[PDB]
């Protein structure tokens, strides 16, 4: 008598008012993912499925909790923030990403790991090293080798491109 193929009631309306989702996404949402991960719980494995490291990154974040697993309302909100939340939300998650451990600052090599990750997955450009140096040229007002919060999104919304690449809705 298998209790969780559909959301409770009392659950639709907390996602719903958690997200930029309608209740029928959120419920649309929830039939894919309760179909492709039965148990309701989807591991590092499952979220992987050269990619390798780059998932693990944003399997992370999805992991609001940290304890190994992305349910439902993990993805459904990770999602949301992502397709569909404003700039400067998005931006917050960006740095959530970037910021490996936690502290509140992207060092060069917290940087560095993502963007290696990225590639993994133009000669001035043809480098993670290479990449994440004209980042902080460009971003980093104290010259500390660290972004705080405010040195990301600042340094973020200087650059068109970064700008429009965090600006999409449902990708558009
Ligand atoms: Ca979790
Ligand atoms: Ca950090
Ligand atoms: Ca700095
Ligand atoms: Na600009």
């Amino acid at each position: 008598g298998k209790s969780n193929s559909k959301l409770k009631p009392e659950v639709v309306e907390e996602l719903t008012r958690k997200t930029y989702f309608t209740e029928k996404e959120v419920q649309q949402w929830y039939k894919g993912f309760i179909k492709d991960c039965p148990s309701g719980q989807l591991d590092a494995a499952g979220f992987q499925k050269d990619p390798t490291k780059f998932a693990t990154f944003v399997f992370n974040v999805f992991d609001e909790n940290k304890d190994g697993r992305i349910e439902f309302s993990e993805f459904i909100q990770a999602l949301s923030v992502t397709s569909r939340g404003t700039l400067d939300e998005k931006l917050r998650w960006a740095f959530k990403l970037y910021d490996l451990d936690n502290d509140g600052y992207i060092t060069r090599n917290e940087m560095l790991d993502i963007v290696d990750a990225i590639y993994q997955m133009p000669e001035e450009e043809n480098t993670p090293e290479k990449r994440v140096d004209r980042i902080f040229a460009m971003m980093d007002k104290n010259a500390d080798g660290k972004l705080t919060l405010q040195e990301f999104q600042e340094g973020s919304k200087a650059d068109p491109s970064i700008v429009q690449a965090l600006s999409l809705y449902d990708g558009l």
